[PDB]
């Protein structure tokens, strides 16, 4: 089923030409880590035991030129095995099966192309705007950690081999496009979380360098 | 479809197997691989530039109950993996076949570096299988590990002397070496030759 594939994959090509101002995407991947520390905070009122795995609460952002990725942290609640099958691997199937029933659903609902275009923009999925490939890491206090990846097409999910690495929280890993070759200068991502972390609770930082030699480490960001 | 898949099997299962042969098809296609890449070094100079041996390695984790057969052949790369590994559970019914690995696992994770690709992760319980990019990097250095997670039926082949004799019984006519990690003269451990 090669041919429709060119199809959807093309489809998605221009649906993400309507975006100019794809940034949208940093603003939605901090609004969920935000979240997800709001839950384990929450629970940790009631529970002073349920931040055993990793006491700190923060979004912790880094560039790497070299493999072309861009990563995001949160110390959060995270996600169990289930969950990132059924909450995430359902939002990535925009295969050429999904992409065409939700299609079809489309004319169903009567939704306008607007309504289309505009779910390219919003929650998890904008990661697309700018990523070849997503890759999820998550360790939830419930179970193991896992990861989890996805070309907005298929998705797979596996035991993480090097074990518990994160103690709680999601990492979200960003194979980016060429043409985004941007959100991987240091100065941009700054401006960038500095204009999206205003209103969130905790702490969010980004690996920075400063000034002996040149160093590199968290400079917070809000 | 559905149905006469189903007869088959319930039917095929019936008849007596001695589950063990599941070694013997492991090392089957650990002593494959290590031909396909043995030949291949006689035309590439650097071929086993990943790893300079040619050896079939057998490990027992009775902690996590797991039973490791890692050879250092040619390997594969993650369409490989997805493309060589229905009827095959059937003829994996019969115990022969990679499939043969679920009549004492539950789950089989199979871990590969080939010389084309990074290393990759395969997982499945026979119903649904996933893949990715082994974050670890390419710890193999060339080759395959075909990891099992045992079934409470087939906790005593995790015995040292049980594997021990299975793999003496099917390692006769290998081409190549085949280990098994045991100790023995102040609790030392280290890799026993088998054949
Ligand atoms: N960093 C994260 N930590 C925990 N859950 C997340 C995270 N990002 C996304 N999710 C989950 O996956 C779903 C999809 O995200 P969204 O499309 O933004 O709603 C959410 O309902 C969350 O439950
Ligand atoms: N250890 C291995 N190394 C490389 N390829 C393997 C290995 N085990 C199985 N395969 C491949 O996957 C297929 C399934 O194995 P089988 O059912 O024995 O044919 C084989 O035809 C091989 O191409
Ligand atoms: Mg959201
Ligand atoms: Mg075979």
């Amino acid at each position: 089923f090669a041919f429709q594939a060119e199809v959807n994959r093309m489809m998605k090509l221009i649906i993400n030409s309507l975006y100019k101002n794809k940034e949208i995407f940093l603003r939605e991947l901090i609004s969920n880590a935000s979240d997800a520390l709001d839950k384990i905070r929450l629970i940790s009122l009631t529970d002073e035991n349920a931040l055993a795995g990793n006491e700190e609460l923060t979004v912790k952002i880094k560039c790497d030129k070299e493999k072309n990725l861009l990563h995001v942290t949160d110390t959060g609640v995270g996600m169990t095995r289930e969950e990132l099958v059924k909450n995430l691997g359902t939002i990535a199937k925009s295969g050429t099966s999904e992409f065409l029933n939700k299609m079809t659903e489309a004319q169903e609902d009567g939704q306008s192309t607007s309504e289309l275009i505009g779910q390219f923009g919003v929650g998890f999925y904008s990661a697309f705007l700018v990523a070849d490939k997503v890759i999820v890491t998550s360790k939830h206090n419930n179970d193991t950690q896992h990861i989890w990846e996805s070309d907005s097409n298929e998705f797979s999910v596996i035991a993480d081999p090097r074990g518990n690495t994160l103690g709680r929280g999601t990492t979200i890993t960003l194979v980016l496009k060429e043409e985004a070759s941007d959100y991987l200068e240091l100065d941009t991502i700054k401006n960038l979380v500095k204009k999206y972390s205003q209103f969130i609770n905790f702490p969010i930082y980004v690996w920075s360098s400063k000034t002996g030699k040149t160093v590199w480490d968290w400079e917070l960001m809000n």
